């Protein structure tokens, strides 16, 4: 590969220089012939898979303190070479475990948010055993990350993978979402994302309230053993109702959300180590609840009802009725969340800051990968720096992977 | 391999064979996706494999592969590339050729109508008046009263590099743009350059914000000359909003034809550097890119003024009602005038339609979702929730430098 890739921006002419791409370590689904840039989605390490995994990582913590070459540094490889050659594996530091979540949200191609990554609250859960301890570690890290709608970013880690029969996950895609029930009319009441985990929640022994929006139980495997129910304790929860600054109206849809988004389905790789189960939460763009959430055909759906009401004229799609309707949602979204005073940032300014992030990350690092895909919002592309903005998109570890469906491959005991 | 492609909307599953007929580099590698970069990265022995394939496809088309036509053509290319270093496309391959140039563009949108091109055949032409009397021609041709019909026209195909045919204007109707002494830009910021090259060639600028720019024309290498293209061939939209009586005040407007003709058009190892072409609108290339790039006419202050919007803070979301209300006038302006534009969602469900037909019958359809996906409301098009494979495939629409960066006097 060229050693220097440049990157434009077609709207400031500013010209970028990506060095970082050389560190690359995983595949992207391309090929010379093909690009695969929009598709979604393109037994454990052996002692010799896992000797030059953990050195790249010890290399690099190391290189980010200053201390590469060092004695402590020759020492701290030496000492994994020992662990991994009489154990197979081995544990990281306490320090090491903080720059590798960080690093990983730091490389994260698909993160619009990543201005903030160096500001992350590490919770350090592997000394959990059982599904009760990992519900304890849970409800900390939502209290913790939610601070009275005040978020701070958040991540914790329970237990590396050992053998693959003992893994820790969390079952839930993310630790607050609200339940979809599929009717006998074939209708859906609540979220239609989440109806395949509402029924296991279901069958698992959950009482469902059979509501619009009610909250999932957290569905927790400690140990490869069998997954156990828990309630999130509801003064845990943060919701937003949400209303319009203009029309009075908006509120008698009753609608709602809650404060924290916190994925709990990925896994995270660090040195070669695999923690399966690492719950993060950071704030929300208003787009994802206000675009996607609400808007998407396959969600709540509910551009119709609101244009409805908006009186607007649904008969030609050259009426832009959707898009019209689009933006007062947003508006909506935007407003319930900062007269709550609950953190959110809107498309523009989160865009705006990672132009910014990008452009220091250039200057400090060499690069930053992104994945323009994901980093330009679901609405008004284009007139968000970010659409203008040429990225280069490439995978850094450590990383946050995706992981297939515990459900898919757990072994019922 | 077979790809499949998934649309994670209507769970749609399709699988793709076409791509493993492409030949051409995309620019990402195993580790690196290029997917965001807006430009990433003849002789007789290069020349006939590419006649070849190409000739070969044809006769594939139209079900007489391994025919004594076929073979006969085959040889016919071969002889003529020995003899005379290139070789000439009979009518009935130039037309295919270019229909297929089109089908094969993966940043187009507009894709379902690609059988539908009138081709113009301009390979006689000699002079620069040839040229602009074939653009007339062309103009008059696509613009039809309004009722818009695709079309492109060929001019003769690159001999030695240095008798090239070039059409300088991006396109073939466009906004003049000046630099004005107090630093600012009048008209369109986009052909500031281009705009100052026609008067350093003797146009007499109006100053106005939307001058038709002159046609500059350059025929087989030679310095390129400057004509107007009679004002009753270009048509004009007035922009006015259908509630918002005070937007025709803004003394917009725009022209109904869309016009390339900056781009090369390859076929068969043969290389037309100057083949414009022109289809109708998409409202969001007028209402979005156009008005509304900070880089461009940038009017979303204005409008977002006259509507009275708060634009203290960015979370009113002040910049997303402006642009919603402007192109909603744009597609409105020239429904009213009778002039042919399809909206956003009319354009994305058709390629979504257009994708479905490629698969079933072709094996795949080569799709860039960073220009497919439209620069407003994205999530709410069907196009935003298709996965698409992008690839490249021959005959194709490919840029080339700018003449005036190459071109000596
Ligand atoms: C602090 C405020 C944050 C904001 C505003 C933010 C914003 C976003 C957005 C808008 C997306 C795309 C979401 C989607 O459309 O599904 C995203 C994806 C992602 N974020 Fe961030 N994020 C934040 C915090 C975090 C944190 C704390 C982490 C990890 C420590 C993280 C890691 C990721 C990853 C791995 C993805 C890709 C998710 C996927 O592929 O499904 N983010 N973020
Ligand atoms: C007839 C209706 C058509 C519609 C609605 C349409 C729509 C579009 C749109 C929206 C784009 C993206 C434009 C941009 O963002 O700059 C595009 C690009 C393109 N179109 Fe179409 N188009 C049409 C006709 C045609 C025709 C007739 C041709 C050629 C014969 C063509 C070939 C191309 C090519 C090569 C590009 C890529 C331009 C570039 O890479 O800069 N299109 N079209
Ligand atoms: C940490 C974090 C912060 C932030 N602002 N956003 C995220 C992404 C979370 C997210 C997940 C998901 C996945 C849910 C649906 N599948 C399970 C089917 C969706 C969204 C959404 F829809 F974009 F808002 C957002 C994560
Ligand atoms: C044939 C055809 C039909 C159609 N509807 N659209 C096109 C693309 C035309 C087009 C060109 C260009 C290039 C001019 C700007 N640069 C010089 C900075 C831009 C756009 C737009 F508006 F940005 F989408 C659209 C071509
Ligand atoms: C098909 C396409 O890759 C898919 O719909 C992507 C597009 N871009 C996205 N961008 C974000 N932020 N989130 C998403 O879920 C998606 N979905
Ligand atoms: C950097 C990025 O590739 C560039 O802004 C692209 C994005 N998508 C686009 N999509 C279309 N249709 N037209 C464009 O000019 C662009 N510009
Ligand atoms: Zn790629």
């Amino acid at each position: 590969c060229p050693r220097f890739l440049k990157v434009k921006n077609w709207e400031t002419e500013v010209v970028l220089t990506d060095t970082l791409h050389l560190k690359s370590t995983l595949e992207t689904g391309c090929t010379e012939y093909i690009c695969m840039g929009s598709i979604m989605h393109p037994d454990v390490a052996t002692k010799d898979q896992l000797f030059p995994l953990a050195k790249e990582f010890i290399d690099q913590y190391y290189s980010s303190i200053k201390r590469f070459g060092s004695k402590a540094h020759m020492e701290r490889l030496e000492e994994v070479n020992k662990e991994i050659d009489t154990t197979s594996t081995y544990q990281l530091k306490d320090t090491e475990l903080i720059y590798g979540a960080k690093h990983a949200w730091r490389n994260a191609s698909r993160c619009v948010g990543r201005i903030q990554w160096s500001k992350l609250q590490v919770f350090d859960a592997r000394d959990c055993t059982t599904a009760h301890g990992m519900f304890n570690y849970i409800c900390n890290h939502v209290k913790y990350a939610t601070n009275k709608g005040n978020l701070r970013s958040a991540i914790t880690i329970f237990p590396q993978r050992t053998d693959g029969k003992h893994d820790f996950r969390v079952w839930n895609s993310q630790l607050i979402r609200y339940a979809g029930y599929k009717q006998p009319d074939g209708s859906t009441l609540g979220d239609p994302a989440n109806v395949q985990f509402t029924e296991i929640c279901i069958q698992q022994g959950w009482k469902p309230p059979r509501g619009r929006f009610d909250v999932l139980p957290l569905l927790l495997q400690a140990n490869g053993n069998d997954p156990e129910l828990f309630q999130i304790p509801p003064e845990l929860v943060l919701e937003v109702p949400i209303r319009h600054p203009k029309f009075e109206w908006f509120k008698d849809l009753g609608l709602k959300w809650y404060g924290l988004p916190a994925v709990s389905n990925m896994l995270l790789e660090i040195g070669g180590l695999e923690f399966s189960a690492c719950p993060f939460s950071g704030w929300y763009m208003g787009t994802e609840i206000g675009v996607r959430d609400y808007c998407d055909n396959s969600r709540y759906n509910i551009l119709e009802e609101v244009a409805k009401k908006m009186n607007l004229d649904m008969r030609k799609t050259s009426s832009l009725w959707k898009d019209q309707a689009l933006v007062e949602i947003n508006i909506a979204v935007l407003y319930s969340f900062q007269s709550d005073k609950v953190t959110i940032v809107d498309h523009h300014s989160a865009t705006e800051s990672f132009i910014k992030h990008m452009e220091n990350e250039y200057r400090c690092r060499g690069g930053c990968p992104a994945d323009w895909v994901w980093i330009v919002p679901p609405m008004s592309g284009s007139i968000t720096p970010v659409f203008h903005q040429e990225m280069l998109n490439y995978r850094l570890t450590p990383s946050f992977e995706y992981q297939p469906d515990p459900w898919n491959t757990h072994v019922w005991k």
